[PDB]
DNA sequence: CGCGTACGTGCGTTTAAGCGGTGCTAGAGCTGTCTACGACCAATTGAGCGGCCTCGGCACCGGGATTCTCCAGGGCGGCCGCGTATAGGGTCGAT
Protein backbone atom coordinates (compact mmCIF):
# COMPACT_ATOMS: atom_id res chain seq x y z
CA UNK A 1 0.00 0.00 0.00
CA UNK A 2 3.09 2.49 0.53
CA UNK A 3 4.04 1.65 -2.81
CA UNK A 4 4.43 5.49 -4.55
CA UNK A 5 6.99 4.60 -7.30
CA UNK A 6 6.78 1.56 -9.69
CA UNK A 7 3.68 -0.37 -8.29
CA UNK A 8 3.85 -4.16 -7.91
CA UNK A 9 1.24 -4.89 -10.86
CA UNK A 10 1.21 -9.13 -9.07
CA UNK A 11 -0.26 -9.90 -5.85
CA UNK A 12 -3.82 -8.81 -7.14
CA UNK A 13 -6.41 -11.22 -7.97
CA UNK A 14 -41.64 -27.95 -21.15
CA UNK A 15 -39.82 -30.30 -22.86
CA UNK A 16 -39.77 -31.22 -26.75
CA UNK A 17 -38.05 -33.53 -28.60
CA UNK A 18 -36.15 -32.76 -32.21
CA UNK A 19 -38.15 -33.56 -35.39
CA UNK A 20 -37.40 -37.18 -36.23
CA UNK A 21 -36.71 -38.81 -32.62
CA UNK A 22 -40.06 -39.99 -32.13
CA UNK A 23 -40.51 -41.13 -35.51
CA UNK A 24 -37.57 -43.41 -35.67
CA UNK A 25 -38.64 -45.14 -31.94
CA UNK A 26 -42.11 -45.29 -33.21
CA UNK A 27 -41.05 -47.43 -36.24
CA UNK A 28 -39.27 -49.77 -33.74
CA UNK A 29 -42.01 -50.05 -32.07
CA UNK A 30 -43.88 -51.24 -34.96
CA UNK A 31 -41.26 -53.16 -36.50
CA UNK A 32 -41.24 -54.74 -33.05
CA UNK A 33 -44.99 -55.96 -33.18
CA UNK A 34 -46.55 -57.46 -36.06
CA UNK A 35 -50.88 -56.50 -34.62
CA UNK A 36 -52.77 -55.06 -37.47
CA UNK A 37 -52.46 -51.10 -37.77
CA UNK A 38 -55.73 -50.36 -39.54
CA UNK A 39 -58.47 -50.57 -37.14
CA UNK A 40 -61.18 -53.62 -38.14
CA UNK A 41 -64.37 -51.82 -37.98
CA UNK A 42 -64.09 -48.92 -40.46
CA UNK A 43 -61.99 -51.62 -42.58
CA UNK A 44 -65.14 -53.77 -42.62
C1' DC B 1 -25.53 -22.56 -50.09
C1' DG B 2 -29.56 -20.03 -49.08
C1' DC B 3 -34.58 -19.21 -48.83
C1' DG B 4 -39.05 -20.52 -47.78
C1' DT B 5 -42.35 -23.62 -46.13
C1' DA B 6 -44.53 -27.91 -44.98
C1' DC B 7 -44.76 -31.34 -41.87
C1' DG B 8 -43.20 -33.21 -37.03
C1' DT B 9 -44.55 -32.50 -32.44
C1' DG B 10 -47.34 -31.35 -28.47
C1' DC B 11 -52.11 -30.44 -26.19
C1' DG B 12 -56.99 -29.75 -25.59
C1' DT B 13 -61.38 -31.03 -27.82
C1' DT B 14 -64.17 -34.55 -29.84
C1' DT B 15 -65.63 -38.62 -32.18
C1' DA B 16 -66.43 -43.47 -32.53
C1' DA B 17 -63.78 -47.91 -32.16
C1' DG B 18 -63.93 -51.74 -29.23
C1' DC B 19 -66.17 -54.86 -25.82
C1' DG B 20 -69.68 -57.96 -25.08
C1' DG B 21 -74.23 -59.34 -24.23
C1' DT B 22 -78.57 -60.75 -26.58
C1' DG B 23 -81.79 -61.95 -29.94
C1' DC B 24 -83.17 -63.58 -34.94
C1' DT B 25 -82.96 -66.13 -38.98
C1' DA B 26 -80.74 -66.55 -43.40
C1' DG B 27 -77.88 -69.36 -45.58
C1' DA B 28 -74.23 -72.74 -45.48
C1' DG B 29 -73.88 -77.61 -44.96
C1' DC B 30 -75.55 -82.17 -44.62
C1' DT B 31 -78.55 -85.82 -46.56
C1' DG B 32 -81.62 -88.65 -49.54
C1' DT B 33 -83.64 -89.73 -54.04
C1' DC B 34 -83.67 -90.07 -59.11
C1' DT B 35 -81.59 -89.35 -63.92
C1' DA B 36 -79.73 -86.86 -67.45
C1' DC B 37 -75.16 -86.59 -69.28
C1' DG B 38 -70.54 -88.11 -70.05
C1' DA B 39 -67.04 -91.92 -70.64
C1' DC B 40 -66.06 -95.78 -73.47
C1' DC B 41 -66.00 -98.99 -77.64
C1' DA B 42 -66.68 -99.88 -82.55
C1' DA B 43 -67.05 -98.52 -87.80
C1' DT B 44 -67.28 -94.87 -91.13
C1' DT B 45 -65.77 -90.69 -93.21
C1' DG B 46 -63.73 -86.23 -94.57
C1' DA B 47 -61.26 -82.49 -92.32
C1' DG B 48 -56.60 -81.41 -91.63
C1' DC B 49 -51.62 -81.92 -92.68
C1' DG B 50 -47.12 -82.89 -95.65
C1' DG B 51 -45.59 -81.89 -100.26
C1' DC B 52 -45.11 -79.56 -104.33
C1' DC B 53 -45.24 -75.31 -107.30
C1' DT B 54 -46.08 -70.85 -108.99
C1' DC B 55 -46.14 -65.88 -108.28
C1' DG B 56 -46.41 -61.51 -106.46
C1' DG B 57 -45.71 -58.60 -101.80
C1' DC B 58 -42.09 -56.80 -100.22
C1' DA B 59 -36.82 -56.56 -99.49
C1' DC B 60 -33.14 -53.66 -101.93
C1' DC B 61 -31.70 -49.49 -103.89
C1' DG B 62 -30.41 -45.06 -106.50
C1' DG B 63 -32.35 -40.60 -107.40
C1' DG B 64 -35.18 -36.59 -105.77
C1' DA B 65 -37.86 -34.12 -102.40
C1' DT B 66 -38.06 -32.44 -97.80
C1' DT B 67 -37.54 -31.44 -93.13
C1' DC B 68 -35.38 -30.43 -89.67
C1' DT B 69 -30.21 -28.80 -87.28
C1' DC B 70 -26.85 -25.80 -86.44
C1' DC B 71 -24.30 -21.59 -86.87
C1' DA B 72 -22.47 -17.67 -88.42
C1' DG B 73 -22.20 -13.08 -89.55
C1' DG B 74 -23.61 -8.23 -89.31
C1' DG B 75 -25.11 -4.52 -86.47
C1' DC B 76 -24.87 -1.75 -82.30
C1' DG B 77 -23.42 -0.34 -78.05
C1' DG B 78 -19.57 0.17 -74.72
C1' DC B 79 -14.83 0.79 -73.35
C1' DC B 80 -10.26 2.00 -73.92
C1' DG B 81 -6.78 4.80 -76.15
C1' DC B 82 -3.67 7.83 -79.22
C1' DG B 83 -3.33 12.36 -80.66
C1' DT B 84 -3.99 17.17 -80.37
C1' DA B 85 -5.01 21.14 -78.07
C1' DT B 86 -5.23 24.32 -74.18
C1' DA B 87 -4.27 26.07 -69.82
C1' DG B 88 -1.01 26.53 -66.19
C1' DG B 89 3.47 27.03 -64.39
C1' DG B 90 8.21 28.19 -64.80
C1' DT B 91 11.86 30.70 -66.65
C1' DC B 92 14.13 34.62 -69.03
C1' DG B 93 14.41 39.35 -70.46
C1' DA B 94 13.41 44.18 -69.92
C1' DT B 95 12.34 48.31 -67.45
Amino acid sequence: TMQTARKSTGGKAPHRYRPGTVALREIRRYQKSTELLIRKLPFQ
